[PDB]
């Protein structure tokens, strides 16, 4: 149908009978994403190196400033939570709208020096309180998400987006400057053949994780072992899980007893995308989306992917937790 | 000094007192790399999806055709070996020059659908025979390399290049259309803290590999376990090894008794780069660069990286091989 | 505050309390423009020249881009293009209420010299019945939105929806048009005249007399400067931003004039008048001409209102 | 076969048996041009307009790009720029044998209207001593290489090193200039004249008479067409590719003419003559003018040789 993300998002807003407020917020985020893609790809690098006679922190700050300014100037927001800011950012009264956005503007930027795929992750909620906006409006369960997505700056730039009717994939055509729809209503495989986690924490794994990893490598059913992949950049690993199937894990371990990854702006957004595509996303003890947030930078364990694989992991957890 | 790869390569050719033949071959390869970067990033995708009213195999073929045509039309080549062609490609007599090029035009393209970082790898030799050019001119030991490099199409596009005086790193500024020098004479750390291999082959590992992996996760020296990373795209994993240190392994295993990766156009080029940067690259039994090629698509085991780490692995190999 | 043309257009649609149909049509046109800009700047040329082993092709491509984008908007019923003999009636399934007249790549006969070139469009609401060519034959007064893209040293769009003219520049690093000037107004009187004086031999007495007044003023003022790119969007845009006058009048060899009413003259007239200028055939304001045929030609004189009025005073004076 | 300007320039340097010094200088200029093109097309404009929270700036940027790239080539000793009062003497450490005269962004006074604009350059071998402004004051006959970049609907470079004129187009998707025409030749006689007729009141008798012959021919031929962009590289390029004549003669108000000898007139003269055309002050071929000062102005008439000769016949006829 609509070819471009811009038309697609407009048309979905029309079908939803929206007033245009979420459409503007979505357009704003996606413009920030284009601006980030351009910087990640190093447009203007020659000027930094003295072409006219004249780094990861800078790109983190820039990416964060793109997202904040684009979202605030949309007139659709009241509260923003960023991975880069300690406190919630309350939108000026004059520019205040309905929505709350939790985002990680440039996830993986610590490893930009090796040119690892990196990404931007976001989740959007409606403010449901009647009182003045505060960080509390950001502390909603992931079940309350109105829309969420991620951009992956990989070999090409892609956006995964859901507004509650499945997951759609769009790719940036840089010669045109627009995202183009490449797959509508993507569904994750019921069972995959890839497992994705940092095995350098094997020494610190719980009994469940140790058992599950052993069976990936040494199956007891006569099947071939699963392949391993782990980029170390969440968006890259989660996106491969979506398109190829299998499992991605960052469980609690002895040194990170609450996991590493952040509930509000990493794990909730990807849990929503993955469930929208027919997969599962769990902490090990409940769905990620059912965790009731206590603090805006809260960490949780994360296990997600193909439902048969996530079920297998959960079985290890229950078994090893039982008397 | 020279800022751009183009000036840098010209100036190195001048210092070497070359006739310009290798400079033209290098310029030609780097132009093909720019053209590949553009396609990998999906310029013109909107036209494929019907913007004017009207895939991995296609990009493989395109990338291969860019490299071949650019190299042949340079007038610097006599024989080319590509990962994509069964037989060696003999340059037409009218266009024949001195050099032989072994290349993998788009390494990792099988996994382009998940937007994994991918790359282009090449090694250049001088034809030393007096007889008519043939695949034999491509069967030289890696010790005979005149120049080699790789392009990584990651979050940004980078080229690593060596012509025998260390490794230089260049990044593509897309707004300018030139590669810019970002690090001259890069040296790999003597010891790192990352190990990189597919642990899904644990069931098939030799005793050496099993022992080495166990000590990465469970050290016997009171140190923290190494972190694990494995993108599954060789250029991405090798480049991270270079900039961050540590070890990358694709050893022989029970199902791939000669390894997986290709001697001529994957392993020799990266072995050369890694040794030029002060690391080690071994098959497990000898340096990669000392392997005497028997066939243009020969596979070898590959272990490379920081010298203290590669030494530790080699120690496991010797110990487990001994009576 | 909206910065981008996409947010600007969306916000104006929310203010109009529109259903989103025109907004989608404008988004579609603008996407076509960005695609045309990329092609005009010769993205992918190395592939044409055999790296992996034209003016007609680009006319056809640009026409196909605009047609496809407009039809797939679901907002159109009838299109008129400079490139097509007949009006294009949108398939029933994709039908909406708007009629678009456009020239997808004006000035392309001369691409060879790399002259600035452009895309020109006017949008009408269908009034009635069952769609046909007649729906495209409304006078310019009935325009709902119009503008142009100029592919010059940078790519710019001039757009009006009835509340003045806004200017947007394409940032090719972003892929978005950025608002650079809101509510632009033409100077009351300028210091530049613009016409092909190579047709002097064929001018009417009024044009001859006016041109002579520009070069040899009688009131002690400095003579006007001359500029004529020969590409209509470049010459019209310069007149908008610096002021003065632009003329392609009737002459002995082109008695109806050269420029096309539906997709050249009406759109630029609308923009120039929205900016406080005048646009006339020498008989009538362009926007009041009732069109007789989709590829009809008219004379065109437009620009700063005091300069156009001085010209009309010469036309009226020499009439008998 | 070489396809790219980088390979083309390299191969011509290998054929010349050069040491690589001029080749490096040309690579440096061309890189400056690509950088200027990106800026002119407004890459990064959204950042200027506050996305993350001008004509002078672009003149200065373009001048800095060219100066830096040329100086860091290690191929230059003296530079003359339109933007700098005095010649720039290259630091001893970076010194080479070439002298470059350039206008980094010609036409930029009028960026506002998005007119085509350009970069113009001429390269000389220093003859002697110890570098100074005098090294830049050689006549155009001594040029080793020259050309221009036009930032029009696409970005093009015209380059000659003494063996004719080759044309290259920038493919912005690749970041490389692609050879589009080798050894271009201007038509012997064209059908377009190009000058600002707004200075008619100040023309000499020869110019007045010539312009009248163009509009009112006596031999039954069709009158010439008029084009005048007001941006020198756009008007000169069109004359190269379509033929005819381009004039900025002396007039009462500009008795020395307007255009600058070292970095506007000599470079385009060289290209036009390399292409089989003529370039004259009306007194002398431009390339034979011995320069008196680095920012000196001269009259300029250039183009198809038969049109320039018809003009010179009017100059000589009206001399007394
Ligand atoms: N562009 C869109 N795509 C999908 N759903 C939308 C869109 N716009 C609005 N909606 C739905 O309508 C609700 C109200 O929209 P709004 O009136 O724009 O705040 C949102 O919270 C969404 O659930
Ligand atoms: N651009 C360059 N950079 C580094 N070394 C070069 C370059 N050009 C030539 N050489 C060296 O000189 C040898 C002969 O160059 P050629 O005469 O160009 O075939 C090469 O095989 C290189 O070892
Ligand atoms: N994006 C927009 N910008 C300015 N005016 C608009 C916009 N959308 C709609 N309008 C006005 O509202 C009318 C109806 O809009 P629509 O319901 O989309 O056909 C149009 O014909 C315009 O006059
Ligand atoms: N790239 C080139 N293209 C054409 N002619 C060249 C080139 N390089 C050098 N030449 C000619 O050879 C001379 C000496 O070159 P160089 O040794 O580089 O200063 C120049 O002044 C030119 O006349
Ligand atoms: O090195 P570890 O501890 O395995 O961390 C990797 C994780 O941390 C990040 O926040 C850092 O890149 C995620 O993108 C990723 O999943
Ligand atoms: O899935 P496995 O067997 O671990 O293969 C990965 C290797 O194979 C490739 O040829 C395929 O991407 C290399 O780029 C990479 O190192
Ligand atoms: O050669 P002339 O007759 O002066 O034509 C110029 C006009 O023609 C065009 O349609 C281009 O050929 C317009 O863009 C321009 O104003
Ligand atoms: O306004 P005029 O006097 O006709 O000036 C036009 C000339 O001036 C310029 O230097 C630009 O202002 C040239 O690019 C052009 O040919």
């Amino acid at each position: 149908d609509m070819l471009t993300l811009t038309r697609y998002v407009m048309e979905k807003g029309r079908q939803a009978k929206g007033t245009g407020e979420l459409t503007q917020l979505l357009n704003s985020m996606l413009t920030a994403i284009k601006a980030i893609s351009s910087a990640v790809r190093k447009a203007g690098l020659a000027h930094l190196y003295g072409i006219a006679g004249s780094q990861v922190k800078k790109l983190d700050v820039l990416s964060n400033s793109l997202v904040i300014n684009m979202l605030q100037s949309s007139y659709s927001t009241c509260v923003l939570v960023s991975e880069e800011n300690k406190d919630a950012i309350i939108t000026a009264k004059e520019k205040r709208g309905k929505y709350v956005v939790c985002f990680d503007p440039l996830d993986g930027s610590s490893n930009i020096d090796c040119l690892a795929s990196i990404g931007t992750i976001f989740a959007i909620y409606r403010k449901t309180s009647e009182d003045e906006p505060s960080e509390k409006d950001a502390l909603q369960c992931g079940r309350n998400i109105v829309a969420a997505g991620y951009a992956l700056y990989g070999s090409a730039t892609l956006v995964a987006l859901s507004t509650g009717q499945g997951v759609d994939l769009f790719m940036l055509d840089p010669a045109l400057g627009e995202f183009v729809l490449v797959e509508k209503d993507v569904k994750i495989k019921k069972k995959g053949k890839i497992y994705s986690l940092n095995e350098g924490y094997a020494k610190y794994f719980d009994a469940a994780t140790t058992e599950y990893v052993q069976k990936k490598k040494f199956p007891e059913d006569g099947s071939a072992p699963y392949g391993a992949r782990y980029v170390g950049s969440m968006v890259a690993d989660v996106h491969r899980t979506l398109v190829y199937g299998g499992i991605f894990l960052y469980p609690a371990n002895q040194k990170s007893p609450k996991g590493k990854l952040r509930l509000l702006y990493e794990c909730n957004p990807v849990a929503y995308i993955i469930e929208q595509a027919g997969g599962l996303a769990t902490t090990g003890t409940q769905p990620v989306l059912d965790v009731k947030p206590e603090a805006i930078h809260q960490r949780v364990p994360l296990i997600l992917g193909s439902p048969e694989d996530v079920q297998e992991y959960l079985t290890c957890v229950q078994k090893n937790q039982a008397g």
